């Protein structure tokens, strides 16, 4: 095993567990120390400001296991500290009958059970579990425990008759699923359902979502509440929240619905980031995010999605969120995404990277797998006067349009997206700033070309506002990861309306996944404008590629290029003409960002090590 | 509920949990503070001289389940002291994925992980297990454990590759059980094995038996040897110690072997008691003892037996243990009998005595089941001098015979149990003891005759010598919990060799068991009597009534009277006639014996807990 970068790569397979720790590795981001992590869980806001959050990990493995919550901290979402206590890095584990197959996601009750913060969480015990397996009642159940140190440790109640688990009743017969309880309260619910309260005795004011779907009959999101307010044994299955048909598809701009529904969270979002109101506001729009599972022939058979949602009730005392728009949270390699109620009126969502290494040939490797996206404030994107002759813009897929009384304009409504502040400003503080000349792409345009300043290694951020012809055929964007030999190329084309990360010289490592990305992204032209722009920022994280597309859209991918210079940037063009002309400005460069895990050395590898012949014997994780 | 034991019992099942806690229990013995127990596991004399006792355990419930080890300790087998540590009485549960499911039986290695005392017990996951059901490999599995604080708490190996489980692979296919692994040192089978230890490289110097059988072919044990001497991870299958057939029966002495071992040890005893040497004692013999199951058709399908075995080299460097006799360990109501060294050559045999209420009507108004039987001291017995016409006795069954030179005279050889004596001299010296004169029961006998001194309370013991003519038809022996209405009779028929307990008036409460005991006994006839001697003794603990006759039958049962005076004993007799005599003498009652747990209040019970609807959908543990 050689690691010299200066020339192409060896037979990497030969090479030791975590010899390629450092390699790819993510520095400006969360990411466990080490070993198997996934979704994001039990993310809240304490009480001294920090945020709490959690992930489900498999230390010590590159494969998922024993699936457990690990933990860490932030002030600021960006500069974190880990959990250290007598299990390391983790704070909750499988330990119980009821648990014992894994301590899968879960969510805060903020002041549960003696007033201190509690995780409803799902606990997996023995049998077959997924949507493609005849699972059975009692496999996934759902469990309480509480924190009475801020999240170091966690006490969960006791296994029995009115304790633990608190919901294990399957709501209907042969579910695909059921977990994720995502715990919230609402206003706006509360004052949809108090005429009703008399039918099903449930009046307090929190709020639970199951995740799941029905054999054959597509997904599921079921909705409990909670029984009486200060007590939290017992949650009442209201009813069926969004129901979807097998494989179901919205359309070319919403993935597909699949046949099970995973992660999913309810919450309510207005102009300016989360609204607690209980529906007076009429700029407030409810909103339910949501992964969906076997809808799509790739990204492992995963698509993040999310609906904004109009609340009718039913005579039995339940919610029937109806969709009225439908889109995509990531169309790349992320799933999994959690949105919590932050300071401020805010709500913050994250989610998980997988790598691209789905033959598992290098994770051992590594000695690690995945990490987070960047922390994303969800707010509700208003574009105002909106050119009808945008073309598409009745069809409302991912989007509402409201009429001007005159109909010459148009309001579009949509979910926003955009990194949380805190993080831009210290990836900012912390990084080398190159504040770049706008650049016009026309007849002298080479395919790439070089910023004037170029980043020092792989961890960088760029930014830039392309303006095109509103009859365009040509394409524009970013190269990232660059040198002669390995490169990635981020690609926009108007006319298509495709965002796309084209890979195929992503790196010299022929193992790694390969396939183009691609995101819709509906540039909504502004009355009496004569051209349409696409402000897009990158960041570039070890292997981590992860886009932005008009505080709306966002793409996250992976490329591993092995040579030690595969760090250039700068600008694509194809087919700028003297007449077709894609005019470049607000470019910017930050070289650097942020250390994101400053108390970690740089190597947090622990070994790698094997479950042995019983992992087989039991049939419940793969053991490594 | 009426607990008015003045008069007779009213509907008992309408009685609250734990209401009859104190009526029916032992004072005198080993058992748990509350809740369900089984079988005796864990057993060794600790470093000063203590006795360390752990027991299969499942607090607030009265059904198996979760299943653990309590513990505690005792200077003199009979005073003893709880463990109380964070999970009060218990010492080691499930906790792991390999042993979820229960802690199950272990045993000792008392110079075992970094020279700590350590314990090899059958750790447990999901999956059918039972001889009866389709077991797989992986579900009972054996595991390692070491304290460093003397049985106050003991620390598990870690899971995985080279850790725990270190016994997991089935050394056949189909097997009906894989459990109870009983580790010893045997300078006898290391002297068998010492030229053959390059066949399988196995030369530790602890060997351990683990229990089970092979589905339509009858019982094994199986034999392993530590591979090396100071490391305790890896153990070497030799082969087959003790090979039996489908419910083969060596005959009516003898029980029946069923089609499973459980519990099953392996000791070397002499006249003295344990017996060390590598073969050169010509006095030692090798036994096994060993539960079977599914070759009875009542006492829970549950044979407690021993066999007098003969070892024999095979050529691929593994041991068989034939049989050259065998018999029962006891005859009554008990079961999982464990074997332990103590110091001065001793082998102490303690087991289970489970209650006779299988219908569970009335357990949990008890608020416990189980009790230990008391400490034995195994040894070979030897009878000297045995007259060649004593009936039956070339049979051979449970004992072995030599003819003297001559052919006048015999020795007859078998297993010895007595009582430890700490235990005896504890209870003499702290009872009231009536010592009474001698009785001949002749044509003036009563069918019960009270003694001259009676108990106060159901805790007491009692003996006599019952002298026989040789072809008496009579019968003789002790009622005992008796009053007009309620008692249990214990008689010895000579004529057919029967030992049996008559429980037809044991209780007025008619859902407790009331079938007759039965033991075989020999009384070997010794050379120029004109008699033949029963020395019986008989212990009652609450509801145990514990038999031994001559130093070798062991019979346990349990009797159950309501009324407060069914205290009384004394002596039966049933065709004693001018003619055909029985003398008692050696007469003697003990009243009291001794509070054996002297820290204990005399209620102990925590209630019952119910582990609620998931108990079913796991399918594990009753739940109760
Ligand atoms: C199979 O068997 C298994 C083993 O038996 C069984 O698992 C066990 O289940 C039981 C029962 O559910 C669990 O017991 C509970 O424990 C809770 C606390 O748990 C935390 O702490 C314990 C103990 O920690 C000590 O010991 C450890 C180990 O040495 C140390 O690490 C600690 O530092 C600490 O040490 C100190 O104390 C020791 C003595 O205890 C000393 O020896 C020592 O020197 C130190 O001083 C830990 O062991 C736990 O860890 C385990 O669990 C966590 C997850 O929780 C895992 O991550 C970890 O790996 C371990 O597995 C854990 O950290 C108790 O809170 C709980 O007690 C209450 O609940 C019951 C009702 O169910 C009540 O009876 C009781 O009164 C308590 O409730 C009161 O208090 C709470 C708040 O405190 C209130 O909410 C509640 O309303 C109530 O209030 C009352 O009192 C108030 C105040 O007075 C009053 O205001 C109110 O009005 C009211 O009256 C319970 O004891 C046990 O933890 C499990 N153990 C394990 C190992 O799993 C399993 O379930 C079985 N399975 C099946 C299928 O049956
Ligand atoms: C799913 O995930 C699960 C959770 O992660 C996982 O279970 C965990 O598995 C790991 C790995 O096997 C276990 O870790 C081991 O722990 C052993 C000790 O275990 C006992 O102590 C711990 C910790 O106790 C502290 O914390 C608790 C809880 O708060 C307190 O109650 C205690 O009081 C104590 O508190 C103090 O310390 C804390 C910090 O640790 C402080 O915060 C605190 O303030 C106090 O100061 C307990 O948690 C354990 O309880 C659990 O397990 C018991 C059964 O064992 C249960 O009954 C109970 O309910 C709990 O479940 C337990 O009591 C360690 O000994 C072990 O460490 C060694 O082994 C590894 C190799 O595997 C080596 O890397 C390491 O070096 C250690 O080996 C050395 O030392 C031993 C002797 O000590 C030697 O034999 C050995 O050769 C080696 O020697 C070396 O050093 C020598 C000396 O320098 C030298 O001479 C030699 O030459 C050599 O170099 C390991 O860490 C962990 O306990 C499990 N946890 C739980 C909750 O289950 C599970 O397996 C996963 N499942 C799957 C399917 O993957
Ligand atoms: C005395 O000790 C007991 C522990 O032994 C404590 O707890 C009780 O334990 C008993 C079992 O011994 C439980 O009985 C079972 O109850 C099932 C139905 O429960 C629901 O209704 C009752 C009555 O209104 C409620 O109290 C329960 O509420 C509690 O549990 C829920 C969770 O469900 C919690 O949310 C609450 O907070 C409470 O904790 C429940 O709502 C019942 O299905 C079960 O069924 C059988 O058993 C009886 C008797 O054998 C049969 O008549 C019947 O046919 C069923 O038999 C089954 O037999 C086998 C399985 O064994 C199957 O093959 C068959 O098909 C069949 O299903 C049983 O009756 C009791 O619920 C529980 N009480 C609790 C927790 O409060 C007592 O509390 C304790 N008392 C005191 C004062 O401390
Ligand atoms: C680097 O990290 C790893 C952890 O990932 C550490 O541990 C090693 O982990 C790998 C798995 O990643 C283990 O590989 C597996 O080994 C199985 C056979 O093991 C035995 O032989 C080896 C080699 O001589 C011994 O080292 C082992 O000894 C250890 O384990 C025993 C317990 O058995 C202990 O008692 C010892 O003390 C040791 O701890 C064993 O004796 C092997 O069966 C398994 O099989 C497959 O995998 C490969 C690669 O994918 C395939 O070629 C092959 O076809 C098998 O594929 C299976 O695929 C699926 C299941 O995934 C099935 O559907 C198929 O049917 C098929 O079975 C695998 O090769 C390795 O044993 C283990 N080593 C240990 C514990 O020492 C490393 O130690 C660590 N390195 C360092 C330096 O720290
Ligand atoms: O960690 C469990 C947690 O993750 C979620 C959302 O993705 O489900 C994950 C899921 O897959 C994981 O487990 C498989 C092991 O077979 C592994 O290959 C995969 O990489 C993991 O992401 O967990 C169940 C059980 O394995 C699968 O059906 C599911 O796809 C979330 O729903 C859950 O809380
Ligand atoms: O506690 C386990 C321990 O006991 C032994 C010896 O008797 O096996 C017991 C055994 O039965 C117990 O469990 C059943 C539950 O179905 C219960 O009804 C019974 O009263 C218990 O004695 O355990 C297994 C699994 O339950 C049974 O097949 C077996 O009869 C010993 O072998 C083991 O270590
Ligand atoms: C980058 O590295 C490769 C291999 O060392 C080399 O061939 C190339 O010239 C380097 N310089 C670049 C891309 O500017
Ligand atoms: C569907 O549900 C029932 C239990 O509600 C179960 O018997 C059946 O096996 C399940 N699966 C299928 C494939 O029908
Ligand atoms: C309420 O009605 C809806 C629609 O029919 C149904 O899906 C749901 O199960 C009902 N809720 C119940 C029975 O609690
Ligand atoms: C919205 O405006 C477009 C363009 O003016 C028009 O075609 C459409 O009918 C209008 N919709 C409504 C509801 O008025
Ligand atoms: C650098 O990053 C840290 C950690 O996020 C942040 O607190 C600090 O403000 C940044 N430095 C600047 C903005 O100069
Ligand atoms: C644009 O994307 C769609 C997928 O939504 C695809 O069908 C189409 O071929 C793409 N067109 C171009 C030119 O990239
Ligand atoms: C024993 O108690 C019962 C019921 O109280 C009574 O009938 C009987 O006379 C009592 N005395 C005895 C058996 O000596
Ligand atoms: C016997 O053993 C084999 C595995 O060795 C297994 O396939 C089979 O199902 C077992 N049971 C029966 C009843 O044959
Ligand atoms: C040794 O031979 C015996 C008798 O054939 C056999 O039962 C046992 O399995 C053998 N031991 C092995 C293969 O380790
Ligand atoms: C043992 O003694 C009996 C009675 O004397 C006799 O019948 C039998 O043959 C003797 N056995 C041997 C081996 O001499
Ligand atoms: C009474 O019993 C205790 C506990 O077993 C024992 O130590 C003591 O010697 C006994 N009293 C006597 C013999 O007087
Ligand atoms: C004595 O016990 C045996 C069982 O070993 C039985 O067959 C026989 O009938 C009994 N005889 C008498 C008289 O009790």
């Amino acid at each position: 095993c050689s690691l010299d970068q200066t020339v192409a790569p060896g037979n990497l397979t030969l090479c030791g567990n975590a010899t390629l720790f450092t390699t790819f590795r993510p520095k400006a981001r969360f990411i466990a120390p080490e070993g198997w992590m996934n979704a994001p869980m039990g993310l809240y806001q304490r009480a001294d400001g920090s945020i709490h959050a959690g992930y489900q990990s498999h230390p010590k493995h590159i494969q998922w296991g024993n699936i457990s919550q690990g933990a860490a901290y932030s002030s600021d979402f960006t500069s974190w500290t880990d959990f250290n206590g007598s299990e390391g890095y983790k704070t909750i584990w499988p330990s119980q009958i009821y648990d014992i197959r894994g301590v899968f996601d879960g969510s805060i009750i903020k002041e549960g059970i003696d007033g201190y913060p509690t995780i409803l969480y799902t606990s997996t015990s023995f049998g077959p579990l997924g949507a493609t397996l005849n699972e059975a009642e009692g496999t996934e159940t759902q469990s309480l425990a509480y924190t009475t140190d801020d999240g170091a440790s966690w006490i969960k109640l006791g296994y029995g008759a009115g304790q633990n688990p608190v919901i294990y009743e399957w709501p209907e017969t042969n579910l695909t699923g059921f977990r994720d309880p995502y715990v919230f309260q609402s206003p706006r619910l509360e004052a949809l359902l108090a005429n009703t309260t008399s039918i099903t005795n449930a009046t307090g004011d929190h709020f639970a979502t199951i995740s799941g779907g029905v054999h054959g009959d597509g997904a599921r999101l079921f909705l409990y509440r909670q029984h009486t307010t200060g007590e939290f044994i017992k949650w009442t299955y209201l009813g069926p929240l969004v129901t979807t048909g097998y494989k179901e598809s919205y359309g070319e701009w919403s993935g597909n619905y699949g046949i099970n529904f995973e992660t999913a969270g309810v919450t309510r979002l207005n102009p300016a980031g989360a609204a607690w109101d209980n529906g007076s506001d009429t700029t407030a729009v409810d909103f339910v995010t949501f992964g969906t599972e076997q809808g799509r022939a790739d990204h492992q058979n995963h698509w993040p999605l999310w609906a904004a949602v109009d609340y009718e009730v039913r005579d039995n005392g339940s919610i029937e969120a109806v969709i009225a728009y439908s889109g995509v949270q990531d169309w790349g390699r992320s799933y999994a995404y959690a949105s919590f109620p932050v300071e401020g009126y805010r709500q913050v969502s994250v989610g998980w990277i997988y790598e691209d290494d789905d033959n598992v040939i290098l994770a051992k490797q590594f000695g690690y797998q995945g990490a987070f996206t960047l922390f994303r404030d969800l707010f509700v994107k208003v574009v105002e006067n909106v050119s009808p002759s945008t073309p598409g813009l009745f069809e409302q897929a991912s989007w509402s349009t409201k009429n001007s009384t005159d109909g010459m304009s148009v309001t579009v409504t949509t979910l926003g997206q955009r990194v949380v502040p805190e993080t831009l400003a210290a990836y900012k503080g912390n990084s080398t700033v190159s504040t770049l000349a706008p650049v016009m792409l026309n007849e002298s345009a080479a395919a790439y070309t070089p910023f004037s300043s170029q980043p020092t290694d792989r961890f960088y951020a760029l930014t830039g506002s392309f303006e095109f012809g509103l009859n365009t055929t040509a394409k524009a964007g970013f190269r990232v990861l660059a040198s002669e030999e390995e490169y990635t190329d981020i690609w926009f084309d108007p006319a298509s309306e495709n965002l796309t990360v084209v890979r195929t010289a992503s790196s010299l490592i022929k193992s790694f996944g390969n396939d183009t990305e691609l995101a819709k992204v509906k540039l909504y032209e502004i009355v009496g404008a004569e051209s349409k722009t696409l402000n897009l920022t990158v960041f570039v994280d070890g292997s981590v590629i992860e886009i932005y597309a008009n505080d709306e859209v966002a793409l996250s991918t992976r490329a591993y290029p092995w040579l030690a210079n595969s760090t250039g940037a700068g600008l694509l063009a194809d087919g700028t003409t003297a007449g077709d002309v894609v005019g470049v400005s607000g470019l910017e460069l930050w070289d650097g960002l942020v250390d994101a895990w400053p108390a970690r050395p740089a190597n947090t590898s622990q070994g790698l090590v094997w479950d042995g012949p019983t992992a087989a014997m039991y049939g419940l994780f793969a053991g490594y």
